[PDB]
């Protein structure tokens, strides 16, 4: 049974103008800006950028990897695929 997203969960995250992108739910550091209601800090693998997104844009990784895991030409995407498959919980900062 699924649960609400928690830090460490692996997803594909969708933003307008980009393919569904390999990403993880991040933690919020002490005193850092918190997401709006029902949004989460999304760390994008490959590009190593963070956005606040809601669950409607978050696709759990295992269920969605067959559909969204194909390499493409977008900058950072293939490295993102490598990171989520090979070391998704490492420090990339
Ligand atoms: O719209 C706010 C916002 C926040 C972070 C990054 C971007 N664009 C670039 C980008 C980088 N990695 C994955 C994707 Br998917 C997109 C936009």
């Amino acid at each position: 049974m699924p649960h609400a997203f928690k830090p460490g969960d692996l997803v594909f995250a969708k933003m307008k103008g980009y393919p569904h992108w390999p990403a993880r739910i991040d933690d919020i550091a002490d005193g850092a800006v918190k997401p709006p209601p029902n949004k989460y800090p999304i760390f994008f693998f490959g590009t190593h950028e963070t956005a606040f997104l809601g669950p409607k844009d978050l696709f759990p990784y295992d269920k969605s990897k067959d559909k969204y895991g194909k390499p493409n030409k977008r900058k950072g995407f293939n490295e993102g695929l490598w990171e989520i498959q090979n070391n998704p919980h490492a420090s990339y900062s």
